[PDB]
């Protein structure tokens, strides 16, 4: 909620899960909602029938933070069935049996970017070389983006976390490149991920499948750039990088355990409960907005023995850092690997990577909820 | 010859030398002179003899074709060698661009086409087809196959625009120190990454061969060779295509492309030349005998023109079954990625006829500007509408 200086949760989390499990916060609009935070209570608003999405998009519910978008087209602001069909669609896409024309896509983006920090000048910052544009480069490249474009995606992604109707301007231009793109696509016979969506159309409405693909960029490129900047600042402050290099079969393990620690954000979307529901920590009242915070319950002694250590050997880990349910990440696969090949490709071409300042003098972003590094300078 | 011409129809000399002076002196823009073979069995002979030498071309008393350069007298330039170095490199070559190779690379060239006609297909009409299609989509392969950043894709070209040829000056040395520099450093990079890309596979021929010089230069020479000619071809091609009327061929019959692929390396032979061949004693070429040390210019575009050889030569027919062009060169230095050039050519086409059947000329052809300079000739620009 309230900035902080590094990647520590905020304490107010374990005082949560100890005594006040199902309390009222305050968001940064303004309002409040029930904040979820032990596991079982996360598990269960995410997985349960008796809570909506789409009850947020009605003008009294409560919001995270001041402004719109709150787009009704957006797959994260459907129930089912309407929810349900466009997630059929997007299995029948990223069939985890289709990753397999793509995964040259990611080494190939990751060997290239790898080869550039390797002979660029020391101290090099990992961010701007490496994990910022890895995943937009990799979602442009499935959705046949000239690369000429690719900054573009990444400002008007960033600016829609900037006031108003600068966000709706910014929203505006990619809809619209989205939809020419789309325009220019259909009858070319491609086999990229774009093809595959098009194809789609012809069970997706016009609106839905503008409005997927914007939200496939987006949703592949913030989250796990944010999530790979903290990963490897994790790695190399425990020296756990090393162990990698030594070790590289535990690279799996590591990539599970830098999801379950390294969740982007503190927060989750709101619930809105259709009825009274009993949660294991308490009922929570009909029309009383839960948010899910997946963030804590990663950190929940009663699941994961000793929680606030970071390892990369940790066996048993189902964090809830892609969510549960019928909202679960639908690109869950794509990015697991994306950390994989990442983690795999840096440490076989630059075993002897370590921080070139001690971790108290990097600053994280301030703000925009989701929480990461603003560089991670590494030498070797 | 290189001189001025307002398109790219051959020099009439072409046709006079074929009728009555097969193997006459030529003077090249160098000030220098070599024979100019043009007849197709005299070039077919001159490009498969083993009695001809490209690697002499650079003893310091050798005629050269232009006035001054770095990366064509380069010794460790694959066309400025001879057996058994050149065979060597050849043969690393081959189990690199190999047939199931470029099988395996086919979805990258799919992808690119796919890309840049969707973009040809939403751009502001008239649009021009150079820019948005036939220069970007050969630079933007060879781009990817070697690993480069996209953003380093304009310096490639430029570079190589220098180096090709008036735009000439002592800039064609400079151009060649900054294309090697910066590959050496690509090179360096992605030793020890682990990929699979075509630069990859050039760098795991090195370690354990190529030296290092051969490893750099080749992999510059790749990447010009697989842009600059495959570019002006394609361009050149449908350029044809749409002011014959034979795209509407290829939209309505599809199975026509690949003789279609053929008949446009035909007739679009970038280039009047070709690399001198100094014979290494006295040879019969069937229109006469060349002196030893007296050097042969192979006209390939010339000897694809040539009646005795192709019915109606100056007739463009994407009909016209199987008649070995030498566009791709002939013996032992033809050209080594002319596999990757055909399936270019034949996605582009596939593509862009699949996309916008109805594409036609926005200007009339003699309207067209063509580069100039350059040893290769092209149009500047190809501007359609639908
Ligand atoms: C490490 C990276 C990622 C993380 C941490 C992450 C996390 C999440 C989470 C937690 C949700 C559910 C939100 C909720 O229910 O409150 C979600 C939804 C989604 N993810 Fe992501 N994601 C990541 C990468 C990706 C990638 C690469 C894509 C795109 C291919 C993607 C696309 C989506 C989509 C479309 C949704 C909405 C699904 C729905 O509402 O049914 N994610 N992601
Ligand atoms: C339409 C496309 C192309 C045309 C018209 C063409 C033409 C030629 C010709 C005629 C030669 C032999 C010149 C001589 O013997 O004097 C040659 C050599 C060569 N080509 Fe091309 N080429 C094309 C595309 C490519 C591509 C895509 C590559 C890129 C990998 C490539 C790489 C080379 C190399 C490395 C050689 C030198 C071989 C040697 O000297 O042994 N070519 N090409
Ligand atoms: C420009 C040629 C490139 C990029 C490559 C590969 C194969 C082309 C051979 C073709 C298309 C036949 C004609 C070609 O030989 C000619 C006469 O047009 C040219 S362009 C001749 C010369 N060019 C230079 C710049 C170089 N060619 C070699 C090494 S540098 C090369 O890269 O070939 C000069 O040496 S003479």
């Amino acid at each position: 909620f309230t900035p902080r200086p590094d990647g520590s949760p905020p304490p107010e989390f374990a005082e949560r899960r100890a005594g006040a499990p199902l309390a009222p916060v305050t968001m940064p609009s303004g309002d409040e909602a029930t904040l979820a935070v032990r596991y079982a209570d996360v598990h269960e608003v995410l997985t349960s029938p008796d809570f909506s999405r789409a009850a947020l998009l009605a003008p009294e519910a409560p919001r995270i933070l001041p402004g719109e978008e709150e787009d009704p087209n957006a797959l994260t602001n459907m129930d089912p069935p309407r929810h349900t069909r466009i997630r059929r669609v997007l299995a029948g896409i990223f069939s985890p049996r289709h990753v397999k024309e793509w995964h040259p896509r990611v080494a190939a983006m990751t060997d290239e970017l790898v080869g550039a920090v390797a002979t660029g000048e020391r101290p090099v910052d990992l961010v701007e070389t490496f994990t910022l544009p890895l995943p937009i480069q990799i979602m442009c490249e499935l959705m046949g983006v000239p690369a000429a474009d690719r900054r573009k995606f990444q400002l008007w992604t960033d600016m829609i976390i900037f006031t108003a109707e600068e966000r709706i301007g910014a929203a505006g231009e990619f809809t619209g490149y989205v939809s020419e793109l789309i325009e220019g696509r259909r009858g070319t016979g491609g086999d990229a991920l774009i093809d595959a969506l098009i194809e789609a159309h012809e069970r997706l409405s016009e609106a839905e499948l503008v409005h997927l693909t914007v939200m496939l960029i987006m949703a592949g490129y913030e989250t796990t750039a944010g999530v790979l900047a903290r990963g490897l600042l994790t790695l190399l402050t425990t020296g756990q990088y090393r162990t990698l290099v030594e070790e590289p079969a535990v690279i799996p393990t590591a990539v599970e355990e830098i999801l379950r620690y390294e969740a982007p954000s503190d927060g989750g979307l709101l619930r809105m409960p259709t009825k009274d529901v009993r949660l294991p920590s308490g009922v929570v009242g009909e029309g009383q907005a839960v948010m899910p915070s997946m963030a804590a319950a990663n950190r929940d002694p009663e699941v994961f023995t000793d929680p606030e250590t970071f390892d990369v050997r940790r066996a048993k880990c189902p964090h809830l850092t892609f969510g549960q349910g019928a909202h679960y990440c639908a690109g869950a696969n794509l990015a697991r690997h994306e950390l994989q090949v990442a983690l795999e490709t840096l440490t076989r071409r630059l075993p002897d990577l370590r921080l070139a300042v001690e971790p108290t003098e990097i600053e994280w972003r301030k703000g925009l909820l989701l929480r990461g590094p603003l560089t991670v300078p590494v030498t070797w």
